[PDB]
């Protein structure tokens, strides 16, 4: 139950060790949230990352003592407009979004807010990945990090969780962004999911998810089945499959059974979803009822480390998505010295 | 999880006491599929139904003698056409559907198929359901029934299915039929899951699912707000609210915390969906990954007994099926004695 | 005329390999008129008919019909026929993407149309006539579907008006609801070619309300299938858009359009619409005193007609000639 | 031929009751070559009045060079030198002030034929007029809906007569609507019939389709609808649909295969769904069928004037002319009651 | 001329009210313009300021600018300020079934334009002055959501053009970008009252780019806006479609249009969309020899204008001379 | 000045030629405003006129008015003229397959319009000046019909707003309802040649509501028209979407959007839309204190104006005397 979240902060241990002893630093805008700071008691403890909260000083210490959490009374607090590089983050984000509506007064404005802030600083390198959304909706808290950070190339911005199963995990994506991604678009959520998956050493096994089985009729099946046309056009290599429904595609017998033509065996661990009422919904109802941990929203093809908690998380979910966020700045860390 | 399906059993059987000891006579299209036949050896060793099985005598028999099936060699084998209601519902489905574009030789040609056939056995009161969809798709399957039996009225046709846990049932709907339902049809949907969950003695308690909590934004927001606001009007009496996420819905101590405005306390027990790609991906992700039994679909909004199985179902969700399609023809049966 | 020429030419056909006649399959073994014809069509050598259906119920038709050609004509059970589940195999093969899994393809080739669809796409028949008895989507749906169209053809139907020192061709009169400038040019270049096979030069013109014009909407769409379909047989004349006694009537068409590029009358219609095509066929057929014949599918991979269903008896033994024909044209083309 | 003669006899007895005078007929197209050739007919054979429009000095150049005597005193009009010229000018501009129409843009339209001889009818200098034999249709009918408009709840709408050996069939609409509502193809049913019944026939009319009575998205649909919107308007006609076009004429066909339906006996009223299927199928008929084939005729408007199809004939012109008359001489009463 | 009567219906209205003055609160507290114009409107009595913003640096740039007579002037920070928590409630209770939870309205309220909005709505202001530093749809939305329209109103914007015997009022400059017909009649209503407000008799086009045409699209838009204000007030002059020079000048409307129900020209031009008038009236301000002051938010259930970002300083002190008036206005409506 | 250096050019193009003056037919023969305009326009040697319509009516309202220099022009009536016959073919050619037959063509060629249309393309007159009488639309149709585009010329109207140190251009004020992007880049490169013409540097600023937002709709549209026409112009300032004051003020772009690549303020205003263009123009005209001349019809292949149909008549000679430059500057072009 608990595995795939320690082997991740093993992980972690040995990529500080391999660099020096180092901790990411991940930067937190909702300095005073309730849930956020009882979560770093347990992240500091177990030499996780290096937590900087934003917001006035005096109120995060003041929150700090009424939640009686000693082990953070050494940890840095920022407040967005006294910050030294407060003026250059301004003329940063002006530069940036000038031909987008955000001249000099909008920058300055907008710079104020600890979650545009938070992403400036992760942008700038004044901290290797953030983490926010605790307190506010997904909507609200995404946007400053795509605005200000960006997609990388032919990235597409997508949510992934992780279904923690006996022998396995399950990948779903896109479980925040996109309300209705194209065939196109889930093609290249399909490639996102499935490096996640390789980075973890096991092999991607894609279904592009529908409510009807290999039909290819007109609307959402035949969306999902040319999905699985490009992203197999994309990479050969994997076993991508689509359009199916969704036991078809975890159920390898009955995969076996019915559909045996199909170019997917042995059972899908990465779901691709056709639009987000299905893989917003789906993630939520699995990680209340069923009886496995679902971790995520981990936000993907972003340049940079940034991820957006669910509003619902409990302090333990906030603790499990900061220990993948910390695995995903040292990558990119590492990307960014070669 | 097998209480709540064993006491189903039991009311099958006090009902049959309760009338001679009738047994309801369902027709089964698929007189040859292998876990129909298999499922109905439990079915009549249970004393659920009187089985009639459509097809040609010798390939029926064939089948069973093959697959060494006791204790159906007294059921009945039909081959539609040469029963000696065969031109009687030739000229009944002519009737019905003459400006739908049903001739004569339109209703010959779909009156020898076994699921049109089943459809007006039901229709005509020489069954008292029927069960199908074993062998084919949903969509193929339903189509006979709604052209043949159709709604009630203001009822529309629509799946719901049971998720079996340990304190409670879930219901979910629309699994199956209608792809993007408005908010009036949702709301529809919502009425008629209640009635159901009143007849097992428990209150309703609805959610009108979306990817967002209260923000009542155009799109689905907005479609899944208004349609709690219609459901509202129909029964004031009921908990109904939306547009809200699964986990929000489900967990009482999420909607108190971050809701405490919700007219919904206590969690959702009754789920509507905003479209078919979210609710058919939902159940079935749960059927597979989650510990606990789901049951059904079952149509809902249809004037006479008949229920379409999910092509992908084991010969005991057969057998979970049929025993609460005996429930249905039992109770309509009982309320045509008016 | 016409019709006595293909008859001799279906013998002419026969003779030269073989000494077989084609073999046509009916799915509609009890449709009264369907029988009647078979009478006329078995007694001039056209067609060795083959019904679908229970043996026993087509015997009590063929008697209470009291027809005595068909004493010995071959009747075929579809789901008691040897090849039946090598023909389910088949279905499923070629459509299992196309949401046809075994359990759909067994329930399919039950059907007398399916069935006889996939008896031509097989080659255990050369030809099949359907549609007397039920809608033409319906009827046409399980061919389109089993033998498929042609690379790069359109399905469409054609009918052929005979005058006195002419025939003109209709299409599409059946199939397409609303065929694109593109769609439209396609169904030019198959008309074009059923007509020359029969040793005319086609002439065709692409209809509308308008002579001309260019407006958006109908005639820029037939303006623009016509310049399509001319790129493609530079050889012939094709023109657009014109109205219909404009296209016909050579003599308008030289005193009021003589920049045009087609003289001498058009003996192919191209429609704009559905509407259109089926109408016109049926009106002509109807309250003109020309003979119409067809309609005839085109476009697709092997024979296969579909009756329009208020056919008579006349017009059935009209349409198998016919399927005869093409029957003994596409089984000729299949060895080479 | 029958037809036709029975109508040319009852503008004769029309022209009775009112003191033998004839209808007068503008004809815009004063120096039209079949225009010109019909009116030598027309004029023997006492239907009508023709006054022609142009420039004098062209219009009877015209008539000597064809050599048509009969026409050495019909009456020529120049539009702009007219005495009501003026006076038409400031009515078109009082009509179509909020519709683009100035003063100027009035001067310059009523300088045109067309617009001129709508005008003339309009304001009861002339009983009909008659266009189109040069122009294709739009540019002809254009000027009559501008300015004579239609009638309350009409809809103009083209009606031909097929004039088969024992009855006529009406077609419409042939020439206006490209793709009228079932609430348009219900409007040009009831203005078919009302025309019908002037002739002493039952109305009995089939929405066109390419389908029989399957209600099918679409065309099928909507011609179903049609026939059940215009039943509710006439509830003691046959109105029935959606049928194919056989499927409609011929009683037997309906008999045997849809014994359900309200229209027995065939129709002799058939509506069609769009201008593609109606244009082209009384063209094709009347190119290639033996039977006479008479309009279009412009229904729905408030006084009379009609649109020649402009591939039309001189025996054509001389039979829609005698409709036109007819229809002049209806007007005409109703405009004294 | 129109300038000094309204600033001097500001001052009778503080006289006969104990000498108070509104209270306007800006949120751009540091905005070199809003400081530079406060120097004047204080000096002149027109209203008390109240700045938003951290007060050390705001004192800070005011003796940057040497404006001596800005140091008494209150400032107010939103985090500190004792109704915080109390203002981040009350957005809460109104956008709960919005998006707004209370994580979102504490995050909104700590930003300045939030904070004027919420001030005005619960009454520590008479009105607020936006914008001067920021896009227009950035510094309205807060106005929007949090004060909203008052009970049929519609949100828009209006400017006064001050000719010499006579003003023209435009609307609507800022808000919606296609109005319908019957926005553009509802935008007619508001103008027209406020033109009443100041003892004129209000006559209105709707303006296109054509002249009683009524053709599709705009033309048939502003001809049945048109008709929907006339039937709403059947007492005004109410006319259109026609376009700009047909509408203000009396002798070409006279000679060309003397149908038309307009007379003596029109002094409210409703535009039919966001293009038009915004680039009407800046056009009119830079390159005529007219002022122009606004835009002028209206249709809003409290006093609250946003200033155009390209202002001068002489703009904002016109501007908030009206949103003394308004806010004035309102607080008496508010006394009943 | 600006109009007195334009005759000035007309007559120094006069002398270089022979003294001839250019052919200007004017369709509206007895258009009072016109008659009036033309006096002036004689006696300043600018054009020979040509009048169209019936001589003797035409004479008709020149005696009445009192234009004794108007006794010898040239009236053509033309039904009348010996080139008619050869007009009407060649209206035929151009348009036999858009609908326009002989019958159509000889009914279009008596119009006056279409006839002062088919004069100018053929040569017998060297521009056409029309629409005093008439809108728009029905006027301007005859010359795009006849005349034409050039190669991917778009046809657009324009005006000059003459203010005090400088002009401002501004289109398209007359032609195109909701122009593309692409279509909007055309447009300025159709205004800075003409702004060339007259020894100035064109500056072009694509008009919106929005500053460099760059968000859906027109602020995305006209960025995009400014990258279009940069790629196409290289050497020229061109940028958008910015606001109108944005655009014509340097202080305001300096002070605001210092990134901008347009310095100095632009000089030509490219609007999003016909109703922002038509309005700007006529209210600037209206109710600024600058001379508006215009609107001038670009694009097309010969010259041809259509006036406002509100014009004064010192409007017209306005109008006419740059018809006159544009007639002047075509001939020497034809003659490669």
């Amino acid at each position: 139950s608990k595995v795939f979240i320690r082997s991740a902060i093993n992980r972690v241990h040995q990529n500080s060790a391999a660099n020096g002893g180092e901790l990411p630093r991940i930067v937190f805008p909702e300095g005073t949230s309730t849930k956020v700071l009882k979560a770093l008691a347990t992240l500091v403890e177990e030499k996780i990352c290096q937590p900087i909260l934003l917001g006035y000083p005096e109120r995060v210490k003041e929150k700090i003592k009424a939640l009686d959490i000693p082990l953070l009374n050494d940890v840095s607090i920022v407040h967005p407009s006294s910050h030294p590089k407060y003026f250059s983050f301004v003329e940063k984000l002006y530069s940036l979004r000038q031909r987008k509506g955000i001249n000099l007064g909008e920058a300055e404005r907008l710079m104020a807010d600890p979650n545009y802030f938070a992403a400036m600083m992760v942008n700038q390198g004044e901290a290797d990945g953030m983490v926010s959304g605790s307190s506010i909706n997904y909507a609200d808290a995404v946007r400053p990090i795509l605005q200000t950070i960006g997609v990388y190339k032919e990235g597409i911005p997508a949510g992934l969780n992780f279904v923690l199963l006996e022998d396995k995990f399950l990948v779903l994506a896109d479980t925040t962004v996109n309300l209705n991604p194209t065939a196109e678009q889930c093609a290249q959520i399909a490639l996102q999911a499935a490096k996640i998956v390789e980075y973890f050493g096991i092999e991607p096994r894609v279904a592009m998810l529908s409510y009807s089985n290999f039909s290819g009729a007109e609307g959402t099946p035949r969306k999902m089945k040319k999905a699985a046309e490009i992203a197999r056009s994309l990479r050969p290599d994997l076993m991508i499959e689509g359009d199916m429904q969704a036991d078809t595609a975890v159920n390898p017998e009955i995969m076996e059974r019915l559909f045996p033509f199909s170019g997917l065996k042995g059972g899908a661990n990465v779901l691709v979803f056709p639009n987000l009422e299905s893989s917003n919904i789906a993630y939520k109802l699995i990680q209340q009822i069923g009886k496995a941990e679902v971790i995520g929203p981990f936000l993907t093809g972003v340049r940079r480390s940034a991820n957006v908690l669910q509003r619902t998380t409990t302090v333990d979910g906030i603790v499990n998505s900061v220990v993948f966020t910390a695995l995903e700045a040292q990558y990119i860390k590492e990307v960014l010295k070669s």
